């Protein structure tokens, strides 16, 4: 077989039919015992080389010459092989986590229809579901009706630079045109919590990042609102012009919410565009136990969801909602077409992302994805409960979690009564973390922030998850603390 | 089975290993069937419905409660029932056609890995092949040894929009930190026949449109050099500072080729960034035979180029090449780690593009990207010379295609003698195209451009293409054109 065949006797290729079936369904065959694997808990979350060690372990290089089909079947193994298992249940090290069965089954159907999204002449389903899907969401956020508009983006991070971009056009269409030069100063306010894409698209935008103020936090990570308005009044006393205060609905170390309603009203005197980046926290919009969370949201001029992250849709799935119908339309083109949207984003080639998410919302009901959204949350209470109450285990601030982010230390028994051991502490972290990936039982992400050493920021949104797996990983922690 | 089962029964539920293997086998034979269906002849390219028959057709909304598997797989075959066939031997709709078995298989394997591209942490396979395949592109495009840097892009609109971040940035590093408003007024230059997404990202970026100016084409669709500098002296005559030039190396609609060594030393002589947008073009770069129209390349101080046009990688492959080394990083930041990478782009997620590139080149070699290129170069040079010839075809400009792109009108037999009835041959092409879409047997797109009217626009990128297609395409022109 697959040694003495090649991709040129592959479909489209006329004695391809046969040869295609059986090759596209041994890789398919690798990719099912890859799925069962990362569910059992004794496979390895990581396998880990050092760079240099992973390319002396295979030829990775490109070649001139063809290989044969068994080469290529060689190829996937290899790759599954070395790739971390990001759907294990004791994979811990991103905000992103989990495989779902759906919405894999959907990304694979989008591959096989391989279609832009531009125009609902390529793409008729696919612009209708986006459509059914932005709506939905915009009512899960507030809006009457669902009314105002969106679009899926590449990244929240991206979503963040368009907001941001319409934000600018609104308060001054002439931009378009004629550039920043033509425009007062403006200025836009986040939170010292707030996620770096913010500085990143005023940089982009040539708004520059000096143009960016950061709003002090409390000791919980939420934007003090008087800190706002305190800048606020500041730039315009200079004669600088306020156009965007971004305010972030969970963030990505402790996990925090901005109170909205607050900035909400901040932005009604003012004047001023309000977005929320709930990239992260837009999760919890789909719990009704949890979603007092984002009170004020349906206050928004925009709003950014990332359902790749909580809501467990594989990789790239990122809304940008905005309230004003025809705005980005407007912002963005440069000169029933109703379903064509193509110069509504930045993007030309667009791919299709909605089905993954529109198939899982199908499959689960509303009521699934908010049973998910508790059942992780708990879990983090499951986790902040333990280690609360733990010796050896001390909180990064004090408050409860609001959010699966749980933040802490540990404190290896050589440490706890020792009379600036925080020099110490700092190294602790790195330490375990390595250790976690050259043993392969679970991965956790620490860091720094502020006035705080490196600290583990543990995050839940694996439905993969279980109490076994948190007790595991409390002890492993203190198992690889030796020291 | 399927009737009485719900998301919740498989993995990761407990009982979930046997009815996972089976729902995603069950899709995977749906995928299988679609797949050999794309490739027979007899099958539509296009069930065409209007949005809102399409609404009326199905259900599409979203609900609470979750439905059973057996709707979840029905669903599935509802939806690429209505995607059109982009791998059928007769779509010719957009410059991304066809269907790529080791690119799909690829593809497969990615979503099954779903993961980041920020850090070698967890995509450690990933980052080296993106390593890998970048340098390989940047020897291919000229490069010493392959010097330089590289990132992929969500789409060719994007990496100019980086292109031109980054000479903005290298001219002027300041605009990070203060923005637009710091700087002189910038001026950019391509032509009259490039990508919109020039004056798009020139908006975004906060430079104008009114700044990204447009340079005089010849007959052929090719800038000409001399308006180039006759523009870059009236742009320095009143105090205004050039900054960039883009070139393109194969046209949307001509497809035509910008003469890289006259810009390149029109940049030499007034120190502007060179970009050359070979999007589409770029393929033409594996073929030995052809690559001499992109003579000049490697004077570019960037180039943009999309395997997922020409080479045929599944939907989204688009890459930025920069000559110097370091530029991105320094541009992109805000603050073995040399293998992050995250702060060289706008992005924060991003998906993983870079597997179904390298399988597809392992699989087939340089070679055989080399060979797939002159195939479809061929065949519109078999459109080119058949129509040349032909009662009731006229060109739409004198010169031989440079490029799979060929330009055309077809004049209906009640047409072709009339002694303005131009106005008669504007409506031409839009019922054809209609026509095509009811009966399904084809697509090809049409457009006016400057002062011709709507003209097919044929273009050639699937390897499921074939002389008989080509043939077809001429006489069912023929046969709906009446009138």
């Amino acid at each position: 077989n697959y040694a003495f065949l090649h991709a040129t006797d592959l479909l489209p290729a006329c004695d391809g039919e046969r040869p295609t079936l059986a090759f596209l369904q041994d890789v398919m065959n690798i990719l099912l015992q890859y799925v069962v694997k990362s569910f059992d808990r004794s496979t390895k979350v990581i396998d880990f080389h050092y760079p240099n060690e992973l390319l002396q372990e295979y030829n990775w290089e490109l070649a001139d010459q063809p290989q044969n089909l068994e080469e290529i079947l060689m190829h996937c193994q290899t790759t599954l092989k070395y790739a971390i298992k990001t759907g294990h249940p004791r994979y811990f090290n991103q905000l992103s986590t989990g495989l779902d069965m759906v919405g894999l089954a959907a990304d694979w159907l989008t591959s096989t229809a391989n279609t832009n999204m531009f125009t609902y002449e390529i793409a008729p389903v696919f612009v209708l579901l986006e459509y059914v899907t932005l709506k939905k969401m915009r009512e899960i956020i507030g809006w009457p009706g669902g009314s105002g508009d969106g679009i899926f983006s590449p990244g929240g991070a991206i979503s963040n630079m368009y907001a941001m971009m319409i934000a600018r056009f609104k308060m001054f269409p002439e931009v378009k045109e004629k550039g920043m030069a033509a425009l007062p100063r403006l200025i836009a306010f986040t939170s010292e919590h707030s996620h770096f894409s913010l500085k990143k698209g005023a940089a982009a935008l040539g708004i520059g990042t000096d143009s960016v103020i950061l709003i002090k936090c409390d000791e919980r990570g939420k934007m003090i609102p008087s800190d706002l308005e305190r800048r606020i009044l500041e730039a315009k006393q200079k004669g600088f012009v306020p156009f965007l205060v971004s305010a972030t609905a969970g963030t990505t170390v402790y996990g925090a919410f901005d109170p909205l309603l607050a900035v909400a009203d901040i932005c009604k005197k003012y004047k001023i565009w309000m977005h929320v980046d709930a990239a992260w926290g837009g999760g919890l919009l789909m719990s009704r136990k949890h979603k007092w969370k984002l009170s004020g949201v349906e206050r928004a001029n925009s709003v950014t969801w990332n359902p790749h992250k909580m809501m467990g849709v594989p990789l790239q799935c990122s809304a940008l909602l905005v309230r004003e119908e025809g705005l980005m339309q407007n912002c963005n083109q440069m000169h029933d077409l109703s379903y064509d949207t193509g110069d509504k984003a930045l993007q030309c080639g667009r791919h299709v992302d909605v089905f993954k998410l529109w198939l899982m919302w199908r499959a689960k009901g509303t009521t699934g994805f908010e049973a998910h959204v508790d059942k992780c949350l708990e879990l983090a209470e499951y986790l902040y409960n333990i280690i609360k109450n733990r010796e050896g285990y001390e909180m990064v601030f004090d408050g409860k979690p609001q959010h699966t982010n749980v933040c802490f230390w540990y404190i290896p028994p050589s440490l706890r009564t020792l009379e600036e051991r925080m020099s110490r502490l700092s190294k602790v972290a790195p330490v375990i973390k390595a250790r976690m990936m050259e043993y392969g039982t679970t991965m956790v992400s620490y860091q720094p922030l502020g006035d705080k050493v490196n600290f583990f920021r543990m995050v839940i949104s694996n439905p993969a998850a279980t109490h076994q797996d948190i007790d595991f990983l409390i002890e492993e922690i203190e198992r690889l603390g030796q020291d």
